[PDB]
């Protein structure tokens, strides 16, 4: 792999900390490290779910409070590697550094790791390949970078192979090796529970993705935040267990399953682009919050592997009812008026509406929102609309799709 | 003020999230954010449930059981409305910018919470920087910052320094390359902004005086440029009375100050702050919300409670008792400086901070004595290479921090030092 086609002139200029280096009867004047003894908050007890009590004693506050490396807590570091070694096993694992070997970073949410992969890619009029309706927060970062969103077509199993096969047809296998001939970059997807769409790709179609990122020789970006949210059966493999390559940038998420506010995500992928991604952190956000990491790293040595895959599933069960719940109240109203898939992870159902051609001005909520936002044309009109069933309750959610039937059949009435 | 012709097209091109968001105050009790669409995840699943956090000097921090669920759950990406608010009163006291009652687009005075000093800056650099831009800037400078410039490709002219920071008739010497006028002309390449960190420089320990910041600040209207202050020892001047702000004297809007709580509260849980023009303060939240969303819920929650609780007079309590410490600190490094470094080395008593700049009075290169013969001594010090935009140039100073190390701790270490500063000097 040849990762000096992905990196920008920018990514490429950027240099390790001087004092980063630096970090046992040593004498240490170098380090402006402020006074731990000056801090204010002085011990911590947060209680779980449930008796379990997490403890963050005199010294261990200190060191909270404090700085930590870029990348993250080395506690925190090896305990993701190892997950994510028996949940995804990668090729990766054992190649030389050089040669694209498995690294992984801690960084604030999996947002700040999509972000800065984007700006190391992205020069302005690089072409990339992108699933429409997809994550408006995605749609937000491309944006300001100049690049050329080109859409591939998908449906109930996610991106379609043969959309993708006759849109890569334009150019040719060599063209990839020629920077003036202007190939795809990467190719982004959400391939559990699609961000608005609910909907998930199968083990055949990723293989088949794969086979065509090889052959045009592009990233794949695997935002997996439902990874840990499917619904049925044994979980689908995932990109980074096929990428034989190296080829693969896969962000994972606790904001689904452990929480939101604390803004801690991972970002696994080749050391050569991991790298930058560090020593961009590096200049932004230095590190992310070591006192949130301690938290996360505390919890999970007190459950394991077992308490927490045992958490995954009271998850799960949570989501997988309430799932039910909207399909019960989609089924009872909408019926005649409205068409749905099942979704097959995530929180979000996508229903579109039979008749009307645009339902931003059927809305004028709570759990809804117009289609027109997950476009990159949202000034286009949209008969789609995005249920929530993350909060709402079974009856809040018959209460209000009685509302939306009304309304259809409001607009329906009028020529 | 024309604010755009120092951004970027690609500032400008960001737009706000098509999700719209905000505290709820209309419903049960306590008050937290909601989405209007809305994929929130479910806060009952979330494994944390209720917290309490002792305080030296304060009243215990508690968090119940909704409070808990609003720490564990998205935010505004400015920061929370109660951390805001106390912040931007804050300023007030302490700065009473001119620009508080401005229209929006005159540059009216706005705020938001960053993780870390260190994200406003970079964001705000990110900003304004285009591939050749001239930038302001005195060497030595904070290696983050350099190492921010650097990727951005533009020029940095260095201004000429001294005991009392920036020297203001180099800066006129320098400026005299262009014209007034040619600010209002886009292809005379006039500088964007001009970079300081106006108290205790890192590396130098040095600060600016009132009269220097008034002549820079006429500077900076005459040639049109932006000032941006990167004060985190604002809050550690060693003198009696502290020093005006560029922010405080900011009549016209071209200035962009930078707060920081990591030396004075927590540098863990990366909680500082931005000031400056509504415009300009958009443009930052705008790219924030595409990396890190906003700064942890957590986090914040955990400093708004204790700086309520403490009021502006447990916060300056508090202040008064950090400075405290580092005076001692740094009356310390200079008796233990006195003690071995005289005939050996120079040096120039620091106004603000935790660091001692130390100038090798014979040797050229200080590089391979602190990096190799001195961690096998076992003492652990910087070269002032770091600190300049060219960092493969021989430098003779180096950098000492007095945050840490204890009195005797200091004595061994510069013993060490005059030893190294004396084999040195052996060899022609
Ligand atoms: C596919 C995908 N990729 C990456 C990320 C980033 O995930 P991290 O790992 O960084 O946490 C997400 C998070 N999605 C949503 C966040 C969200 C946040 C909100 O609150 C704020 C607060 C401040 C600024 C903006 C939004 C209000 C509504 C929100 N929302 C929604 O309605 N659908 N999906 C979301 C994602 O879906
Ligand atoms: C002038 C100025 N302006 C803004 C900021 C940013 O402040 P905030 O973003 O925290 O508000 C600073 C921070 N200074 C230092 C941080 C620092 C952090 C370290 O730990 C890490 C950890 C991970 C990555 C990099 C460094 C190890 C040494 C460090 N160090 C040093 O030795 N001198 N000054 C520092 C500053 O000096």
């Amino acid at each position: 792999m040849n990762y000096a086609r992905f990196i920008t002139a920018a990514s490429a200029a950027r240099n390790p900390s001087p004092i980063r280096t630096m970090t046992k009867s040593m004498i240490s004047l170098a380090g402006g490290l402020p006074n731990p003894n000056m801090f204010p908050f002085k011990t911590a007890v947060i209680t779980v779910e449930n008796g379990k009590t997490i403890q963050f004693g005199e010294e261990m506050m200190k060191r909270a409070l404090q700085y930590s490396p870029s990348a993250g807590i080395p506690e925190l570091l090896s305990w993701l590697k190892q997950l994510q070694i028996k949940l995804h096993n990668p090729p990766t694992i054992h190649y030389p550094p050089s040669q694209g070997q498995m690294d992984l970073c801690v960084t604030s949410g999996s947002q700040q790791g999509l972000c800065k992969v984007f700006e190391m890619i992205i020069n302005p009029g690089d072409n990339v390949l992108l699933d429409e309706p997809a994550y408006s927060g995605t749609l937000q970062s491309l944006h300001p970078l100049g690049c050329n969103i080109i859409n591939v077509a998908s449906d109930e199993s996610g991106i379609v192979p043969d959309s993708l096969r006759d849109i890569l047809s334009r150019w040719k296998p060599e063209d990839a090796k020629n920077p003036q001939k202007n190939t795809p970059k990467f190719l982004y997807t959400v391939p559990n529970g699609n961000n608005p769409t609910g909907n998930s790709l199968t083990s055949e179609r990723k293989k088949e993705i794969y086979e065509l990122a090889r052959k045009y020789d592009f990233l794949i970006i695997e935002d997996d935040p439902y990874y840990f949210l499917q619904f049925n059966s044994g979980r689908v493999p995932t990109f980074l267990s096929m990428d034989v390559d190296g080829r693969v940038i896969r962000a994972d998420s606790f904001s689904k399953i452990i929480s939101s506010g604390l803004r801690i995500g991972f970002l696994t992928g080749p050391k050569p682009l991991i790298e930058r991604v560090i020593l961009h952190i590096q200049v932004s956000t230095l590190h992310p919050s070591t006192f949130n990491q301690l938290m996360i790293s505390q919890l999970l040595h007190e459950w394991g592997e077992e308490g927490f895959m045992a958490h995954v599933d009271r998850v799960i069960d949570f989501y997988s009812n309430q799932k039910d719940a909207i399909l019960a109240a989609a089924d009872k109203w909408l019926t005649g008026l409205a068409e749905w898939h099942v979704p097959a992870a995530g929180m979000f159902l996508w229903i579109k509406v039979k008749g009307i051609n645009d339902v931003k001005e059927l809305i004028e909520g709570v759990l809804m929102l117009p289609g027109n936002a997950f476009y990159v044309d949202s000034s286009a009109p949209s008969p789609y609309l995005r249920a929530s069933f993350s909060s709402a309750s079974p009856e809040q959610m018959d209460v209000a799709f009685q509302v939306l039937a009304q309304l259809i059949k409001e607009s329906l009435l009028v020529p």
